[PDB]
């Protein structure tokens, strides 16, 4: 068996993916979660210079959807079909593309929350509408089953709810799907040993 | 055989890795190119108001990358073992998490120019200096041929030169890596044929 070791900080953040995906494939490995002080000495060993990384019986991987679709490979988790594992990668990169627009690092708390406020008001209505007509009234977002896009949905809306409460107050749908995955055993009995962080 | 029919603007950009795979591949295709003119009218018949997009026999997928990905799977451009096609994703990745941080929709020209030269003189040499690290001594970026993070490479590298011409002066690595993939029969059939666009 391989003997994985994740690093990233201590939130949920890019590596929860991963975690949500090793909880359902119930596979054992170290979550290991560094503090800020510890990071200048980690991300100058590191070929890119960012987090996280999954070490494979010593080998360094990195980019956290790179690292998701590895893992998901050749299980019940990809999409059922080629075209169907399209899908599943084009709405975790429209996801994705969202997420990234958000300045994390961002150190002047006024331009930072003015930032936030104007992607949370402007842009994610928006998002949130197209998500919710792409599901219509399918079960899941891609197929007849659950898939790591799923996850990334509900994981993503996590952080957004966090900020903007009322996000799908519109969309009863998106509730839906978030409760699904929320309740699916492995992924909930994660949910209520995980370390509990603000993002 | 599939029917493509791949719609974009009128440029390189985002469409051209979906490109470089079709001629790489030789498979026929529509290259549709669309005015900006007509863009309004098309975008908001799409389910997330963004190219490019592949429709293939009539169902249309989105994201550039899911796309590149899909076509090149169960071929020698997708990587030759399970680790290589994540360490495959990894560097597309991080190309594009790089080229996405540059405001190619900026309408004020001040602060757009101000903000490329940022990217272009703080940012870019950085990742410049990671990627020729990660090559090292290497025919290619992952494994022992050519996979489409070499294309997206030599894509993503081609419009950054644009900008900044002296980019690549203290990296005849990645140089001698662009050459050899523009020296690639079918790319170099690509290059010589499409349409001369500044990005
Ligand atoms: C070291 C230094 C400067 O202090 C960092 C500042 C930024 C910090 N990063 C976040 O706060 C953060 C939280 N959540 C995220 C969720 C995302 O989407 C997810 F849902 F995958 C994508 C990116 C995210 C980034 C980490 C420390
Ligand atoms: C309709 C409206 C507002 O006029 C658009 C403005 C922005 C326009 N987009 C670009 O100019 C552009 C060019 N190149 C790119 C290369 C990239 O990386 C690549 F190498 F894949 C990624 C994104 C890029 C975007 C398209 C029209
Ligand atoms: N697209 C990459 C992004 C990786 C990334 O930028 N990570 C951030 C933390 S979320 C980081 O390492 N920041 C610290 C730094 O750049 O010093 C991924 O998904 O893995
Ligand atoms: N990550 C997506 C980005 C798609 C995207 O944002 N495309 C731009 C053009 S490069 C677009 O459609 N812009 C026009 C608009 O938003 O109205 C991809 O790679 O396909």
């Amino acid at each position: 068996m391989p003997n994985y070791k994740l690093t990233y900080f201590n939130m949920r953040g890019r590596a929860e993916i991963i975690r949500y995906i090793f909880a359902y494939l119930d596979i054992q490995y170290e979550d290991h979660r560094i503090e800020q002080a510890d990071w200048p000495e980690i991300k100058s060993t590191l070929p890119f210079g960012k987090i996280p990384i999954l070490e494979v019986d010593g080998l360094t991987l990195h980019q956290s959807l790179a690292i998701a679709r590895y893992l998901t490979k050749n299980t019940d988790l990809a999409g059922n079909t080629e075209m169907e594992q399209c899908h599943v990668d084009a709405i975790v990169d429209t996801l994705d593309d969202f997420m990234s627009c958000f300045p994390w690092a961002e150190k002047k708390q006024d331009v930072k929350e003015q930032m936030f406020n104007e992607l949370l008001t402007y842009n994610a209505p928006h998002l949130m509408q197209d998500l919710d007509t792409y599901l219509g009234g399918r079960e899941w977002l891609i197929g007849n089953s659950v898939t790591w896009a799923d996850f990334y949905w509900e994981i993503c809306s996590t952080t957004l709810l966090v900020f903007k409460p009322d996000l799908l107050d519109n969309h009863p749908r998106l509730v839906t799907l978030r409760k699904k995955v929320q309740a699916i055993p492995a992924v909930a009995n994660w949910i209520k040993r995980r370390p509990q962080t603000k993002l």
